[PDB]
């Protein structure tokens, strides 16, 4: 009866989130049992449609970690429907003006503070008869900062009330800034504006979350005080277990 | 236009060959298009149906390893109807006897040599009109030891013409010795069973494999002469990398 | 080779729906054959995506109701595949202004009527080569009052040649009034705006809908007039059967 | 961490559970939060196959109930890949012999009291560490009796080790019997021969339980004695109350 | 109310039926809307397992034509769900013997006449309260002769009481006979196996099938007086179809 | 590691592609292996959803055929997230203005010349390290013409510079200019106007496609000199197919 994400925030620690660009629900399950607050599922870069987020979400809060959605897009209809069947932290991306951050906003909340939709099938059977009365705590909303448009708007769109803060996607950020868009980058222009969106979020009272590729970077980014990091994305986790245990095996 | 794992046994090399238990496309081709011989998906012990198996056999296809299936179990027409979605490697659960080794050669060729039904969907497209002169070799079978009773009847399962060997599968076979159903076991009376199927199959003139759970190990059985070695699971390779991610990033 | 619901009022009686939020074809087949003049789809407040609605639109045909979709938002492209797939009857929801009701009509009818693109799969099999000249009225449309918004533009949104009418989301209607979401209301000022859309459509001449939680509250719409009464989820009916069956069976 | 339908059999007290032949998670949970310690799901007269139960299981648990199926056929490795997808409970049709109730049991229990295959999947997750040393208890199995045949065999039916007793399915065996397939019927043939299997199986102290249509039939069950008792299904449920709504709706 | 391919034969004339090895439901619709009797779809030699045969059954009915299904195997189970999916047609591959065809007998038949096992969902919904006592007539069933040893044990297969006749398999008939597995053959030992299994059939009073590659063979097997010509599989129509239409296009 | 169309482009040819309404694996396969340079996956007038689409991509590329989609609607995220699960052709329909051609050609390119979101799961597997460099050119993007507007603004959509070309939609252009939406038409109008909207690209050095419904259509097309020309649907070849086969099959 608690956002495992915000119950972390209110508690003064960051939360740690798995990503999911696979679908099904056994290793959802298996890797919301491990350590993970969270267990992002995207829906941007992956072939993880509606018909296959359903069931995950119900596996990911089985096994014991808040269920997230990385979006396809910031749109409110498709927020809602999610919503309504159980992601409890919604991360839009590409969101690169406080119009489109007031959107997201929109979609969050019921009536008088956004437009959500009622009929909330799913968070109505987790949180019983008092649901309506919490519902905004129990989501989390996070806007994308991938552009140069979106450093630029960056105060704007930190001053949206709706949302808790942004998250950084920072290989289209460095695609966008014309570098090479690597994961866990070292260039320097790179790092100089995800180390500014942090500050920036922190200097309005928001929270401020980032994508990792490895461990380590996730180490870092928690020490430098982003409040939600992710890491990592289980195919690309899988894929480098795999090439191992094959030059394990494979070598002399 | 060679199955490939025919392919490495006629060129003088073992085969090795990945192991899925999580449904879906994706993984299935990027594990492929690594240096895997084949994929087997595992139709046992995993949620994988037949509706999720056949789009798996595609990409798997593509992205440039044999198909393989480890079986529900050791059924002639469930064989025949994968044979004809494009599974060109089956791995059948628990053979116990000469007649259930048998039962499987039976479903993996056409009159007069066995009596697998004609109806080649997928195999005609790959192969083309003269598929049918070379049918059997198009496809590897193996029958699992896993029991006591196996072990007994190993030299009488080690005679059946239509399968290419065995296939060990050791945490039945230690479970079945009363021992701790443990992957790549040091306990002596099980390793002492592997080894004995082993030598028997090579001293029948046939292939022997062995379900492995780490590349170390592995690589210890292909040192061996094992034929066909898997290595490892996607969850289990999925889960523990996830485990260690989160261990460093929590560290200190 | 009539709209059922069409017939209903051509022939001068209301029309009585059921409700799905509920996937998959078997009770959708069960309902359509009870006295319901159509049946409608839930596609926002429910996990039904497209892939699992196509195959229900069939179901309920055969039953012997019409079907009908109430859309996840009132997106024009959206609403044409569905109308391709054999839908019937389109809510679009949270239709607010007068220029929504037109994006609304311009998908249901071809050119020069409305924009709706060509390629009508299923309505061709059901109607024949006569369908284009009647496509216009082998489908019905409602836009959904739901705010205060739409509240204020009601006249307004009933001047849209291209839709029959409206229906009312009366949970959705009550929190935005700033009053519990309860289906079948008495809140004075909710069921006050409820009776004033009614009134306001049939003094333009148009179709009037509501929602219904119970078979009663129902009964008492359709005698105050309205055109189109749904009564009740199966969802919440399953529910309250599901909970009076443990309780009469667990009473001493 | 307790199959909840044996600590109710632990605790002194029967168990009550649900009956579901519509596939889908949504209502699966939704009744699983009601007051049945257990949700069967019926895999013999429904279109639910493995693919659809796969994540009603998960649903199931997540709403607080018991996941069971009734399987299609008394199939060893069905049941285990059941088993490993995380059905808790196992009922399975038209056991008629000692022979084929021994079947069951075989594919219940590890090694040495059975020979189910190892690999489980989602109930490690669910028991951790020390599944395997507590694995058969937490499994209900019961055998079906719906037949002349299995009345005539019901004390070597019951003289099995490795199931719980048996589940009657009275629709079959009145009709076996040259009756009406009627759900909770009357005639007396039928009712002495349900009296007489309860009987045994209580004389043999073993469980009974049958599968009812109404909530008042199923009160009589338990005040009877039955162990494990139905009601009722969910389309049936479903269906009788749409009826109802619209009854009510459409009267004067 | 009923069975169309039983009306065709009541009325003195034989059945034309549609052949599908693709799953999904609108070409199955389309097909079943043109002059078949019945449309049979293959769960042998495709990739339609039973999650996908369940919405193209409901199609077919909707479409007017009578769904039957060949199975994967003669497996009772199997065809009882199928049967209960509202599938009115069975034909069963590689029936050899009498106990086989006795066996899908068996599936056909409630007790006495046989041991189906009640609970028929959709067949329920179809025919209404008197499905009970009209249920034999209301499916329809025939045993596949399509090796050297059903050709041998023909007779006493034709004298099963509980199936129609029995239906050819031409290719693999040819390939067991030791011929190319050609659909409409000329090789006159296959060509005379066909006519000697049709005479032996009508010499029993029963009804004869046979598989058809072209409308052409199906107009000469109508002639010679088959009473079940199936023409032609949708797969291999689509594929000579546009093979056409890329030779004609790409003509100079 | 080109896009098959492109490089008939290249080579001075013009491509032929398919043109799929099914959803399936199986005959996208087959289709693909034919003298088809591309198969497009229409996700507009079909039931196909991108669950659905995602399989047959691979199926497509794995027989040899550059896949390509047809999507329901010109939306940026939707063709990003169908280039990322391997669509190397996007067709968007009713582009009727040089914004919407713009909206177009900004998903099919990364910054700085678009806004394509960067997470190539598929491509990367296909094209290796050097993807990003090269993706543009691995992409075609073709926006449709099927209004009178579009035809008004014909010259200012060819201006586009992240396009390749228009793709004619003749039965809603045909319909859109008050004629019968007939495929392959006559209608002087209607011909002029494709006329014209090919004068026009080619004086814009652009590419220009066209939907045809014949072989002998296609190959009059190919002859004025369309550079990218469909034919024709699998569901209308293949009625037109069976209703050929019925008709010889039931002929005296
Ligand atoms: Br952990
Ligand atoms: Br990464
Ligand atoms: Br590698
Ligand atoms: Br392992
Ligand atoms: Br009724
Ligand atoms: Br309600
Ligand atoms: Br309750
Ligand atoms: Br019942
Ligand atoms: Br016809
Ligand atoms: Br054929
Ligand atoms: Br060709
Ligand atoms: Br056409
Ligand atoms: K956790
Ligand atoms: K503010
Ligand atoms: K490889
Ligand atoms: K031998
Ligand atoms: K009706
Ligand atoms: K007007
Ligand atoms: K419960
Ligand atoms: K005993
Ligand atoms: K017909
Ligand atoms: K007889
Ligand atoms: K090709
Ligand atoms: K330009
Ligand atoms: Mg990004
Ligand atoms: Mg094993
Ligand atoms: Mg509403
Ligand atoms: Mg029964
Ligand atoms: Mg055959
Ligand atoms: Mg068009
Ligand atoms: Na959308
Ligand atoms: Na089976």
């Amino acid at each position: 009866h608690h956002n495992k994400v915000r119950t972390c925030w209110n508690e003064g620690r960051p939360a740690l989130a798995g990503w999911l660009q696979l679908p099904g629900t056994l290793h959802a399950e298996a890797l919301a049992r491990l350590d993970y607050d969270a267990v992002v599922i995207d829906m941007q870069h992956s072939p993880i449609d509606f018909g296959q987020v359903a069931p995950m979400l119900i596996a990911i809060e089985l096994g014991g970690a808040e269920p997230f959605v990385r979006t396809q897009v910031n749109d409110p209809s498709d927020i809602m429907k999610l919503l309504d069947a159980g992601a409890y932290g919604i991360i839009a991306p590409m969101v690169n003006t406080r119009a489109e951050a007031q959107t997201l906003a929109s979609a969050l909340h019921y009536s008088p503070r956004g437009l959500r939709s009622f009929g909330p099938r799913r968070p109505s059977l987790r949180y019983g008869s008092g649901y309506l009365a919490q519902a905004s705590e129990t989501v989390v909303g996070l806007a994308m900062i991938e552009t140069r448009e979106a450093l630029a708007n960056i105060d704007e769109i930190l001053s949206v009330d709706g949302i808790d803060g942004v998250f950084i996607g920072p290989t289209d950020l460095a695609l966008d800034l014309g570098h090479a868009p690597l994961v866990d980058t070292e260039e320097a222009e790179v790092v100089s504006a995800i180390a500014h969106v942090r500050e920036r979020a922190h200097a309005a009272g928001k929270r401020v979350g980032i994508f990792c590729g490895s461990g380590g970077f996730a180490r870092v980014k928690l020490a430098e005080g982003f409040d939600f990091v992710t890491a990592a994305p289980d195919l690309a986790m899988l894929s480098a277990a795999a090439r191992q245990v094959i030059a394990d095996a494979r070598a002399l």
